[PDB]
């Protein structure tokens, strides 16, 4: 049940007048480099629709980059936010604490993998979350080196840039970068030089390399996205993540899962690591956690997090009470409406339609992902060379028909589906039809 | 002015009370041990100058959440704005689907920041993110590496902002290695100058010569400084220091970044602390007071600098959140409607009055600050040696009597007044009387 | 013509009494970690022999890690050192200059590849040379990032550690390391996941990765050893180096060849890059340059090196006059006795005997050029490394009076680095002892 | 007794024809930037004379930057070199060891301060020596941070550049620099803002700053030149070095004395630390050690040096046998001819003549140093402002008269006397007369 009509509806040309008016204002005051993928301006976002200031209704297949999984306007979240704001907007937990912070931490304790003793701290952005996971790994182990992987993306602060693989646009001319970061090869099945390589073997490759080029006893943390997001929704071969987890335990290395994009029901489980039952030492979270309000978290082993001295982790806004109210509601919606189930159902629908399309075409290199985090990697016809041209084209074509869809990938050639998990089957099918049509058209 | 909850100090028996204790018990099972709070009671409502706890106790708020809730923790305008905006959409990610709130906030910041030259703005979530982004811009725009920060500086808890921060405990210990090419230079700190007669101009020459000999002016991307150093101890530089650095920075092509995260938005009696001396920074970093408690931060700077950054080079997921933007517009509106600059100047007069009366009745080393950002540096009796022990004592004493007051300083010996600017004279005086009684008592 | 008898001769058990005496003195005063691969102490080294203080004569198949290519006692070098020392040991070129420095510089200008304008600066160690190449790349280009490769070795200073791939023993617990260094995959034919990969394709793999993870216009320098030494005498597939060179030129990136181990006739050409006619923008040199005296150098494009401001490059000892005399003599000997030719002849002999051994399995790969050759040892019937056999063989060779070195990322490569003045007779004797040792284990 | 006539003799204009011929050759093949302070080319250097290729004889007041303390042509060194080279030029100690290495190490053990267990490793340059001291400190303590001082100079590798204070010409455009290096204030009496500050107080200032900005238990090493060379022959106030030493011991920090310039009799004692009886944990050496041949060393506590794993420290050329023969001879000459005594005698003569000059003038700011490591800091007439102009002038004037003298200093305004210790009284006086005349002339 929704608030605004859940149907795709484009009334004439866009951007419309009111959108154009805003663009004009924008170019006088916002930095030129801050671009938007979409030229229309939101007035309402709800269920699977973005409606613009000129009354056009677009299908939302990005959920704000995997943020509004509960929908951009979940009545529970809205209510929670409205009520909390009326009491106090901020007191800074480090100064005067409040129940919202604790309550959220209780939930994250419960929902994260593993049954061992865990603790949590809250911050605002995903970047902050990763920054804090690495601080904890470094302090708790007494070691320096952090290993990240090819195709990794972890943020836009200096260290998270360091941890991020792709240079354009995230890194160029923003260094020098935080030291003692090392990059290791990823399990990326579709582009392995030896297509027969298994996950275990891909892990052994990374491990040998870490051991020869750093030494296991020198590494503070291994940080990896269980499904790499911006890198192109790369899902590692079965057996890779457990092999890294087991080795990390053996060498005393903190294993950090970055579940900022993949966390909170997005993949059909509470966390992407749950597909393989990997139990990380620390997990970084943001995006979906608070239904669009700015909140992020790390939850990890009590012995690691409790090692940090008093006042060593924190920030001003972190664990904001309005954001916390949002999160508690958001999580509540995830449970009440079985969004894990909704995500699994989306996978079935969408992989269905996408595989039908593969069977007609050839420009479709690889279809992959889990739950509501799915992707199609587009290639040059008859080879494996990347096709970023087609990818830009298809996004634009979708936008023209009233479907907002995101792209990604190291080679710029991956279309990603990140619908809100509360999307209706009707809308999702409509979106997929538009997408399918667009690919065939170019 | 008019408030929602009774604006009187009122402590009903022992605290923490039962409901606060119940929350502390829940907390210790789920929140990291290191995340400590200065205050053992839990907020239910925060409004005007009162923090009221879950057990009905009403404390005087002399910290405004570390200079965040300048408009008050429950300004009706902010609340209304938040409530309305949340019902439309919580988040779409400005980099994907843009929205008026972002543009409007940017319009305001353009207008209110110093200088009449072309300026642009980008929005993020935390102060740390802001500083991170100011430095990215300086580095990209100038093509240089080095960034100079000062003794007693504080800029944040990400790896780079830790690098920029001077004090190691608790902000840095065991969290490195730190981002490279950061250099530290001496501050104008009148009360502790080895030559008490040194002028601001001379203090600037000292820094400048040192920068030139140890880096070289043409190698420095940015000089970053807090016009009044916050966590360092509300250190106000001698008159003539800031303009000398500004002038030299212009001469050498160095971006001059004013970190106005704590001092910005009326806190000091002007819109920005740099306005006291008419310094016009090349970039200014903002957060805290900007959005009346909601999580928002910003950089506003020369258009030619900010527009230099390539498309998609600056950003983030949550940044410039629409609910936070609504809050900011309302917060700024309240600052104008109720002349909080004026209120801040009036607070300066009242508080510096009472504090100087106390000095006249010796443990009071130095009284300093501007507006609603004031401090008393406490020393050992009859000398200049720091007195952290008395400082902790006084803060505890004040808490006991129902006044929440913050401390800071490189040497742990500074009591800081950061009341909300909407505080009543009656409450402020009560608070200052309690503070003055506490100092005399220990 | 040699000075000491060029025959292998072990008189009983070693270390002998005089060597033992020195070991005892050593353990009181030299840091415990500073270990030597050989337990006997030199008194004379000449041609292909190391003779110890107890009169034992070992075959020298390491030349001091590719340093004494002209021999550890070339009469020309000796004479030149002796004469130059009697005039002055040092004045510091940056203060009072001297002909020796200029002369050496003239030679390096001539002997290095390319006909473009080149300039040179002199230092002491290979690490210093690499450090200074990178300084020049960084200043000249105005960029930060430097790319090195898997299996690289470039030195023991903080930055050259940073550039070096292998952590044990060169890096462990010595960081944090100098920033903006990126590591890229090497062309290592024997261990490519796709055995059919060509040099051109290996280059494209590296180039795409550099471009995606740094950006070509952000890279100050690409630094590579034409034949990777400590990494295991890895020779890249044909077409790899020229591809990197061409791309570097396209993107304005300084291409640094590290010819510290491979330079000066060691591979059969003046420089290892000459095999493929690659012309580097800067080349780093040490080791063989001065017949054992401490000297190192960078020689590169005049426009790059002249970009550096006055007094930006230097050091105290650098371009020491005694070392310079030694270098002029050493280079002279390389020409007069055609050591390039001697090196090529050594390749023929040694690859011959090594391939015979492969016939009759533990021999994974035989590779190298000139007097820089290697055999990579593997577990019987697979490609798994065999460091155990490698240590064993080295020890077995030592026992029989042959000093031979090991190397490799996986600790499983026997390397031949004989002095280029070695006699066929001695070399064959050494190779027979080596072959015997491999068969024995 | 000497080999070439020990008298100043300039025969007409220079550079002469043969020198000019070499300059012409040079400019085609040596990098432009590699400049020499002297335009004539050496043929022989012996005792206190540099004789050029055109037969001119200059007084040598630099000893090759404090290298040829025994003279540039000590017969013992020459003989030793000649004999050693005939046996073998190099075998690489890590491969095939040799007596020369061990013997040198035996000497350095004996001559360095302290009676505790010590060990030594040998390298080639001073930079390499400092690099290795820091490796050891880091590996042995398991900590990262290294503190160096204002006016410090330690070398031209990336890390030793990091450690070095002055940017022109040593650092400009050569970064980014090795991380975790922190800079602390030096005891520099002549330019202290409080002229009455004691060495103990200067130490406390550094220590409090290290403690507040890094934390003692985070610092691997404190590295300092007992007399700062390139920084301007700055001699710290009495009590500074022992204070740092005592504190380092308390906090488990390796105290590294960089005696590369000041070591081996240069200051009138075997090492400059011997003036105050400071016993360093490691000491770095080069220059004088081997009478002009390239050799350098670290000698320090056995427990520190032996902590390094097998093969962790080394290099190809390091501890070269010809250089070792030179060293054993050089050290032997230092003892046989009591160069400590000669240095002390030089101090008396030179400080005498320099103080006479001070009494006539005013442009002489400060006279300082010990032994044969002495300096005069030149200032603007009647003030303390630096006088680099006069300093360059005086060096050129001295050169014109046939006296080669060096300059240095953070501010470019210090004349330094680094004569070889085997210089005759007659020659030294002649040189000082020329210098005194030059200062009076400009
Ligand atoms: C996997 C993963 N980790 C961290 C982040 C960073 O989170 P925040 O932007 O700081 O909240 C992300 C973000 N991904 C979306 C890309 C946004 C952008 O700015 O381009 C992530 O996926
Ligand atoms: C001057 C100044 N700059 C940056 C910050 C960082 O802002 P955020 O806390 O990341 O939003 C601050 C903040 N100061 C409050 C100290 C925070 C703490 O963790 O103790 C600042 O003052
Ligand atoms: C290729 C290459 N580059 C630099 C070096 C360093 O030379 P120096 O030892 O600094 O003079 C080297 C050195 N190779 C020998 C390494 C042995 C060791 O363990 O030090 C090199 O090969
Ligand atoms: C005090 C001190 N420590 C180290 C060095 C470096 O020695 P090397 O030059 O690398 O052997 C020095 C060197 N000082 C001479 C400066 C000459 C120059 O490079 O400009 C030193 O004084």
């Amino acid at each position: 049940s929704y608030r605004i009509e859940q149907k795709r509806n484009i009334n004439g040309a866009f951007p419309g007048p009111k959108s154009q008016a805003l663009a004009e204002r924008r170019s006088a005051v916002v930095a030129a480099g801050v671009a938007s993928g979409v030229p229309v301006y939101v007035e309402d976002a709800d269920g699977g629709i973005i409606r613009d200031v000129d009354g056009n209704s677009f299908i939302d297949l990005g959920s704000g980059i995997a943020v509004t999984s509960v929908g951009a306007s979940d009545p529970a979240v809205v209510a929670a936010v409205q009520e909390a704001a009326a009491h106090f907007t901020h007191t800074c937990f480090m100064v005067t604490p409040y129940e919202g912070y604790v309550a959220v931490t209780e939930q994250l304790n419960r929902l994260t993998p593993g049954d061992h003793a865990k603790r949590t701290v809250l911050f605002n952005s995903g970047a902050e979350a990763v920054e804090n996971a690495v601080k904890v790994a470094r302090l708790a182990t007494g070691r320096d080196a952090v290993v990240a992987f090819d195709h990794a993306y972890h943020g836009r602060t200096n260290l998270t840039m360091a941890l991020t693989a792709k240079a354009m646009p995230y890194k160029t001319n923003f260094g020098p970068f935080a030291p003692e970061v090392y990059r290791m090869p990823m399990s990326y099945p579709f582009r392995e030089e030896n297509p027969e390589i298994t996950g275990a073997e891909a892990a052994k490759r990374a491990i040998t390399m870490i051991e020869k080029q750093i030494g296991g006893d020198q590494v503070a943390a291994i940080i990896i996205e269980p499904i790499q997001g911006e890198g192109g929704f790369i899902v590692p071969a079965e057996g890779f993540l457990p092999a890294l987890s087991e080795w990390a335990k053996e060498k005393g290395i903190v294993f950090i899962a970055d579940e900022v994009q993949s966390g909170f029901c997005r993949t059909g489980e509470w966390f992407a690591v749950d597909h393989e039952g990997v139990v990380p030492d620390i997990i970084t979270m943001a995006k979906g956690i608070a239904g669009g309000l700015p909140l992020s978290a790390i939850t990890g082993r009590a012995d690691l997090l409790d090692a940090v001295h008093p006042g060593g982790l924190g920030g001003t806004y972190g664990g904001n009470p309005v954001a916390c109210a949002a999160a508690l509601a958001a999580i509540d919606t995830m449970e009440q409406h079985d969004l894990n189930g909704r995500a699994r159902h989306i996978e079935e629908l969408a992989l269905g339609k996408l595989r039908e399309l593969a069977a007609e075409l050839s420009v479709v290199g690889d279809i992959r992902g889990r739950g509501a985090m799915l992707a199609i990697e587009l290639v040059q016809p008859g080879s494996k060379e990347p096709n970023a041209e087609l990818t830009k084209a298809v996004a634009a074509a979708c936008l023209k028909e009233g479907v907002i869809i995101l792209t990604c990938g190291t080679y710029g050639n991956v279309i990603r589906l990140l619908p809100p998990l509360v999307i209706s089957d009707e809308l999702l099918i409509d979106g997929l039809e538009v997408l399918a049509a667009a690919i065939k058209a170019h």
